[PDB]
This record gives structure tokens, C-alpha cells and sequence, in this order.
């Protein structure tokens, strides 16, 4: 099936918790995997903006560990439900994925999750403005702008709402496209 070929998929990707107990500072992010209309999709948020750091852009949920969380997988996991009301048996982590080295001193370990069909997202309006969802196969031909550094633009063809994805977050965004879509059979 598409599931259990995604996730089988994302399983050879996984590194596990090597590089977990590193004395950085540590923050997770979860890639929010949702089927849909017969495909993948990736969900994604907006940064409310009266956040401090990158006010109105374009995030996957995550946050900083703190000392509650048993795990990296823990801090995505918690973040993700105080930023868009994802509770724990609503999400089946799969993997985590290669960490974002940043600032010298931080490490960003991300995860991907297979999201259950019945999950409506339920913002924090004080941290989320929009939650909106990307086809992954966008992924591997994105609409490019050069802001010199590569942005994508996405447009919603149900609204026509174009959403600007880039950094760290766009970058993700095609490992995961990468991992799960590459070389296979229509
Ligand atoms: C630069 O390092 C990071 C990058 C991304 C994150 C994830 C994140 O913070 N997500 C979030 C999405 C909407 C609202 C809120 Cl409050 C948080 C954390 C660290």
C-alpha cells in the first residue's frame, strides 16, 4: 500500500537517536505527513505574526526541548499539539531524519509522522496564523523564485492563496519528497 511503502521507505532514512544526547541546544520539528485525494501531502504552518522570531513564515510544527519530553520524538510530538491540536495517538512517528546543524550551537532533529485521516488541525491562534497542506509531489517541481536564494511559491488551488516556503523548511520538505517518491512505478 502507499502507506506502508512510505514508511518502509522512510525507515531506511532513520538515524535514530545517534546524535540525540549531544549537549546542544535542542529544538525538534515534526513533518506532518497526511494522504489525501490519493496522495501525500506535507502540512505546514504560518508563523502567527507576533512571534519573535520569523513572524508570518511558512514552519513545520516543533518547538525547543524541555525537560518534560522523554525524547526528541517527545518535543515534536508536544509542540505539535500545543501548535495545531495534534494529540499523540493521532500521529505514528516513523523516523527521524538527518539533524540541521544552526548557530554553532543548536541542532534541529526532525521527524516525519503519518498522520491519522480524521485530524482537522485545531490552531493556537497566539502562534499559528494558517495551517495549509502541500502535495508532496510539489516538492519535485516547485514554482522557484530567487530572492541570491532559492524560495518556493505554492498556490491553493481550492483558495488561490500563494504561500512562500523556504530555509530550512523547504529544504525538508524535498528530502522527504525525495525519500518517499523517488523511483517508482505509475
Ligand atoms: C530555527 O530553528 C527552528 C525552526 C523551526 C522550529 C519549529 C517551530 O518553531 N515551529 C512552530 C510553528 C508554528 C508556531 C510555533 Cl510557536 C512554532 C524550531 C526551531
Amino acid at each position: 500500500s502507499m502507506l506502508d511503502d512510505a514508511k518502509a521507505r522512510l525507515r531506511k532514512y532513520d538515524i535514530g537517536g545517534k546524535y540525540s544526547h549531544l549537549p546542544y541546544n535542542k529544538y525538534s520539528v515534526l513533518l506532518p505527513l497526511v494522504a489525501k485525494e490519493g496522495k501525500l501531502h506535507l502540512l505546514f504552518t504560518v508563523r502567527s505574526e507576533k512571534l519573535r522570531r520569523a513572524p508570518g513564515e511558512v514552519c513545520f510544527p516543533g518547538g525547543k526541548r524541555d525537560p518534560t519530553d522523554m525524547d526528541d520524538a517527545a518535543t515534536a510530538l508536544r509542540e505539535a499539539q500545543e501548535e495545531v491540536g495534534l494529540r499523540p495517538h493521532q500521529v505514528e512517528v516513523v523516523c527521524c531524519l538527518v539533524p540541521c546543524l544552526i548557530d554553532t550551537d543548536t541542532l534541529i532533529t526532525p521527524f516525519v509522522g503519518l498522520i491519522d485521516h480524521n485530524f482537522q488541525a485545531q490552531p493556537n491562534p497566539a502562534e499559528v496564523k494558517d495551517v495549509f497542506l502541500v502535495p508532496l509531489a510539489y516538492f519535485l517541481h516547485p514554482q522557484v523564485h530567487d530572492q541570491i536564494n532559492h524560495i518556493f511559491e505554492y498556490t491553493n488551488p481550492e483558495d488561490g492563496v500563494t504561500y512562500q516556503i523556504k530555509g530550512m523548511t523547504a529544504n525538508l520538505a524535498v528530502l522527504v519528497a525525495f525519500i518517499i517518491l523517488e523511483k517508482k512505478p505509475t
